[PDB]
């Protein structure tokens, strides 16, 4: 991380827009106020193996909404994981109980950089599907579609739910519908990476579109579902992981598979997310004020991404800045070369990685000017 | 599974003597105070990879004593893990990519059941060297030296540093200096799980004995260190990994391969517990009240051990009972047949597992005479 050089700069007007978590408008860590009046248990004992058994229902019910069959029927293998990075992992390694030949995961060709070396240590390499344009800073859907449909029968394919990481472009709930019917067709095993479910639109059941509409079309779908940004809880290592399976037989099976991995990993899982997200969930008013402070999250990214292309607009900049709108999250890929990427950082002290990554929630009323001052003066 | 036995029996007089944990006299979880009173963090940010970074300071500290000159000398490796569990895993999986053909280590002939899984993720089959004598329901020093001296030279050796889990047979300073010896001479690399520093005895610098005097003797010592059961933070799931070595450019690139062994696991480690113990580790008086605390806890087990024992004979049994007060922590080989188990259970509804391990944080004031008399009734 680029931290600790923008840290250690002593320039007076400075900008980090590499940091990986979201900031209020004065630049503060947010602590949410549902998180605050949370009530955490009384007992530090031990968690069970698979987490806390309120937590992972709650979990399960927050991912696959109120009237999704696979949840009634019992279908659904879980349990609660260290964060989605867990999920990823323990999913990853619970793959070869299900998958034949299970030794290739296909993934975005832009995606999240942790991803190759969580699989690669489950036994499987990630190889790329076309999904970012470079030239429009946005989605290719007919090459997504292509390199899905051409992949062998039965491979594993992992998707962001939303907000995809790190270039901010999501494909519509239509594309979506053309992806998962290929995905069917295909007889391809989906890994739904879901970090930012309500935090990336502020509408939980929106955002959660892609798990909810494949798990009734295939045989099996997997969920990694994270905690960190859309409960604030980050450090705390809070999320969960979901596999259907066609019957309640056949869940009970992975789950025991579960256990037999997180116990020689870590035993079992940290009580402070799960105490909090189930103290939430199973209270009305809670789950309100929750629901309220996700709409404030995600208004502001996107607000703040609207105010960075007007600005540059007012600046003069000549440039199309319209993918920065059409992104969604905390992630843009701004499409600065990494020649202007250096120059920012050089004669403007704003850090971003070279990718031309930005952190849009570093970004915010008392900043935004500026950079979008430093951005159209690096590309104009 | 006993304890779900246990909480569906019916009886209204019943004992569970199965459990993990540590119990105070009224037979409730116990938050410590000094836990209480210690100051969390105000920032649920990301922590490092490789944990909070005065946390891992203070870790260091107490394992290897202020004074340490490999310490002093930086040379050696560390990182936040979940819990004891987690460093041995990372030290497995260490060990296994960097130490040629390591798919062996070797264990006490009796140990904790969740070492051969850990280590067999590692790539590493534990075998055994001669511990237990089940005679005595005490040490076998002889068998240990002779297997140790057998074992291949560079052989991975794999010790409780104290309170032995399952039997509770710890061998005396004298003896480890004799084990020691051994480990030197046939350069073998030690992996010593100090599980109950402190909680063990009462005394931290006696307890931390093994980890102390071998970081001195060996080119390189594994140290894996829970916080688990010394702060009561279980499910806050809080321990540290110690890798020593010739020097702090050695040292230095060991932490970058601990940090590309956590990223693909769960990406950084839980806050909460690191939060604690730093907190406490760093305040004069969190320290000194912690300490007495720990004090208080393992007198209270070494004191239902000398009950149990004094109500034996009281009840009449003639039978000797020695190695129960012999026996160091919460884990005690009784010496028990299978058939007198699983009598205690049907009888008496005293549950223990079938190899005769009572978990002794399960006795106090209010059971031990009951208890006493259920154990003289299935021996006489
Ligand atoms: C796409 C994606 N997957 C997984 C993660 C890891 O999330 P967590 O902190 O819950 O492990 C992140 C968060 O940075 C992410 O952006
Ligand atoms: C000997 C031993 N090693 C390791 C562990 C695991 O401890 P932790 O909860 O810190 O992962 C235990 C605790 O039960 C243990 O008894």
């Amino acid at each position: 991380g680029l931290g600790q050089d923008f840290r250690m700069d002593p320039a007076k007007r400075k900008v980090n827009l590499s940091i990986g978590v979201y900031r209020d408008d004065a630049d503060q860590p947010f602590v949410l106020e549902c998180v605050k009046q949370a009530t955490l248990g009384t007992n530090m004992d031990y968690a069970p193996v698979t987490g806390i058994a309120s937590f992972v229902e709650e979990a399960q019910k927050l991912c696959f909404g109120p009237t999704c069959a696979a949840l009634r029927d019992g279908r659904i293998a879980s349990c609660q994981t260290l964060g989605g990075t867990g999920a990823l992992r323990i999913g990853g390694d619970l793959l070869n109980r299900f998958v034949a030949n299970c030794n290739r995961i296909y993934g975005p060709d832009v995606g999240y950089p942790n991803h190759e070396s969580i699989f690669a240590k489950a036994g499987m390499e990630l190889t790329p599907y076309s999904y970012y344009d470079p030239a429009t800073k946005g989605l290719n859907l007919a090459g997504m579609l292509e390199c899905l449909d051409k992949a062998p029968e039965g491979s594993v394919i992992l998707v962001h739910a939303c907000a995809h990481n790190p270039t901010g472009v999501d494909p519509t709930h239509d594309d979506w519908r053309q992806v998962c019917d290929v995905i069917k067709r295909r007889n391809h095993i989906p890994f739904v990476d879901m970090a930012y479910q309500g935090f990336a639109t502020g509408q939980l059941d929106y955002d959660a579109f892609v798990p909810r509409h494949l798990v009734d079309m295939v045989p099996n779908l997997i969920v990694a579902q994270s905690f960190s940004a859309n409960f604030g809880l980050y450090g705390h290592r809070c999320g969960a992981l979901h596999i259907s399976t066609a019957s309640a037989e056949e869940a009970k099976r992975l789950v025991s598979q579960l256990a037999l991995l997180i116990r020689p990993m870590y035993s079992n899982p940290p009580l402070y997310g799960a105490w909090v997200v189930s103290s939430i969930l199973k209270d009305p008013q809670l789950t309100a004020l929750w629901k309220k402070e996700l709409k404030q999250m995600s208004s502001r990214i996107a607000e703040v991404r609207k105010r960075l292309v007007s600005e540059l607009k007012a600046c003069g900049s000549v440039h199309d800045w319209s993918h920065i709108e059409r992104q969604v999250g905390m992630m843009a890929y701004t499409g600065l070369t990494r020649e202007q990427v250096e120059l920012l950082r050089s004669e403007y002290h704003i850090y971003m990685t070279l990718n031309g990554r930005a952190a849009v929630s570093g970004l915010n009323s008392t900043n935004v000017e500026y950079v979008s001052q430093a951005i159209h003066n690096v590309t104009k």
